[PDB]
């Protein structure tokens, strides 16, 4: 269980066993804070988290549970000049690693995070890169554990519905690929990930104890489900007219009460690792309600978002614990 | 009696409540300028929502968290206001999951009544458009401090200039507490809500106060212990709005005259800052040149200057009386 | 060493040489404390404010490692809006500061903000860097050369700075010769050279520890018997920058030159050396730069380059500044 001093830049880098390992530290310190018995093992240290994209939610992850811990941290927000335009990465690594003790970097590419890393000479966590996001498949397997207690990953069966080649969804392949998950991906065949990803991530699963099935069909996808997860079907990034055909494409693949009685199993938790499209008072919601006929949610109606069904801030709430859980086990002994 | 409470307006309060709220503060204040402050907040994690830009109410909200032993996420603006994409009561509940009290700060009064309906931790009103309380905490604390022999509802105190703003808001809330002798000295058109003035003004004459309406500058500062006034103008609207904004307002800066049409050698003044005194700013400069405001807008180099001018005893003020808020709320 | 209590540090020239030692000797415990486990916090309970009027990745780092080490806390106020003095006056920016820190940094514009937020804070002020000095990078550079050359006191040691000296960097070169005795080299186009009456001011005080100034476009009597050689980045408008100071580029042939093969590499960075950067591929492509701007990547990685010592002695002085002037 040795992660000390060592990097948290994608799950990929560990073994089931240390994920399992990783996670029963987070759910130790979660219980610890909630019985008011939380020991710190941070007390001293120093923390920068680089952000040259703005997330309030990863940020107040960090933040929060470096305070818990006893750490203080320096917030680096985004400035413009991204890491490598003006300046060497080596060299920013350098500096930061005289002065912190840990390194936070959440951005662009993993060729960013990995440089960062073999320089800093400090542990270096990815907090989000365009290819991969550790802390926010950590969180999600430790919500899966909790709500679903004595299974092992590879007896469970997660739907992930919608946009499936978006960075959540290549997610879902390597949590699948590490944990074995019966992972059933219910999107449009437009929408599907790269069919050479596919094929390597079902093999590494399939190994694991599980499978990866990609259909359009959602009735036979989600049969069993254990939990159902989407995310956003368009972005702020892109105009009205790209959000015409996304939304088209992607309605019948919406979270609804209809696709939850479509498991047949009355326990099925739903997920979303935030933020959510579901409230059509919102100022978008209502012209989506209005341009759209969306009313009542977009990937995930109102509904099913409030249900009992939904654990989607226990999700959020374990973001903390995991972050904590790597920077307590990456830096203290 | 505040654990777990919020604090968005001061009518959600009794006059003993905001009494024993401001002792706290004159306690805490003393404590610390003794070395003898002891640290409530520890282990606490506070984040402060700010949706428009204030240092004056973000360090005195981290400097009262830091005294306090809590920490602090100072999220400042960015992007779309909250309410836009995604839902209050989803970034509520998700911030009440990881922190302890949550500050806002920003837009209207139902941002932050919804945050603190679904955040399950206290939710405190940094200023929105409707009421700005933790302002006039530090108004008071001050007042005190200042006539320490006085009542509040011995007291005469006039604000000059706007009134149809959170300020305005605040004063009558204010005034329904305490009992002061509040005059609103503005033109007609800067009046606050008609309702709230009813309501406010019936509750002030009970707690021993008035309030008083008028354009009439030397009866309605006659008699004043305090002279409070604020900036005319917001930055970002159109050239054409300031130049309306002064023409309508200029006529009630805060000047010597004005003092000197008190009566009062002891008059003291207010202002909540930041403030347009100093026409060599580089604005300053600007509407010296553009509207003649040689000498200062609302209030005068002089005035503003003067061993009347209480201002920065009041912006120390605002740190303390926010630290009792929220020792008050989130320790018992 | 009590003193310093209630002081600002606005620029080195407010000091004495004596007064200046102090402030190092008390760096170096810092730092050898820090790295031994064994540091007191001086400063549980103080609030700092850093006023950033400009961004400085590495100052900022520096002031809030120093501060989190001695205890205290720190408010970021970075660069949002109008600057101060714009809207509302230095003055008033310092009255409201100074009733709820314990200190204030601030970085950014003309030296004469930073003195006015000094005269009315009624708390310590430290200049961070203004347009005229910047102090606390030479507390730092001072540091990392009596560590590197340690047998030698500061006035039997030769400096070189090499590029555009008309500026806040050169001027805080003069300061602490001035107070060291350094022999102190600037070596640079005509037209970048600080402003004279400084230079007349500092020559003598030099003069008087022991050192001298030279200012000179002659590269090779600039740096004879150096033993460091320090510059900084040299910035269209760019162009005409580059064709003016290319020739006063750090790189192997300068350090030949010294005649001194123990010769060290300083820059307070950022550093434009990496030719391989988004900005380092265009200015290869554009103007001949291959192999870095200012200093080669040559000269910056090699064994003679201590520029993150000299980094992370910003942190380790810095604290020194605040422990001293906020501590009784
Ligand atoms: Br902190």
């Amino acid at each position: 269980s040795a992660f000390y001093q060592k990097h948290f830049l994608k799950l990929l880098d560990f073994t089931p066993a240390e994920i399992t390992a990783l996670l029963e530290l987070a759910a130790k310190l979660k219980a610890d804070k909630k019985n008011g018995i939380e020991v710190q093992k941070l007390a001293g240290k120093n923390i920068a988290l680089i952000f040259e994209k703005d997330s309030t939610r990863t940020r107040c992850s960090f933040e929060v549970a470096a305070y818990d811990q006893g750490a203080r941290v320096t917030y680096l927000g985004p400035s413009g000049s991204q890491i490598g335009h003006k300046e060497s990465i080596k060299d920013t690594a350098r500096v930061l690693g005289r002065m912190y003790d840990g390194i936070q970097y959440r951005g662009h590419g993993q060729e960013v995070v990995e440089t960062l890393a073999q320089y800093a000479g400090v542990p270096v966590w990815n907090g989000l890169t365009n290819e991969f996001h550790p802390t926010q498949l950590l969180a999600d397997l430790l919500t899966m554990k909790e709500h679903l207690p004595g299974k092992a990953f590879n007896q469970m069966t997660l739907v992930y519905a919608g946009d499936a080649r978006n960075n959540m969804g290549n997610s879902m392949l390597e949590a699948a690929a590490l944990t074995g998950l019966d992972l059933r991906l219910v999107a449009p065949s437009a929408c599907w990930p790269e069919a050479a990803l596919v094929e390597t991530c079902t093999a590494l699963a399939k190994q694991q104890g599980g499978n990866i099935t990609l259909t359009e069909d959602i009735a036979a996808g989600v049969k069993g489900a254990d939990f159902i997860y989407t995310d956003v079907w368009v972005s702020m990034g892109e105009a009205k007219e790209k959000w015409a055909e996304r939304i088209a494409l992607l309605r019948d693949y919406q979270v609804n009460s209809a696709m939850l009685a479509l498991t047949g199993n009355p326990q099925v938790k739903f997920l979303h690792c935030l933020p959510a499209f579901h409230d059509d008072q919102t100022t978008l919601g209502k012209q989506m309600a209005a341009d759209y006929g969306l009313h009542g949610g977009m990937e995930v109606t109102d509904e099913v978002f409030e249900s009992a069904a939904s654990v989607v801030f226990d999700q959020a709430e374990n973001r903390m614990h995991t972050i904590k859980a790597v920077m307590v086990a990456t830096l203290s002994r």
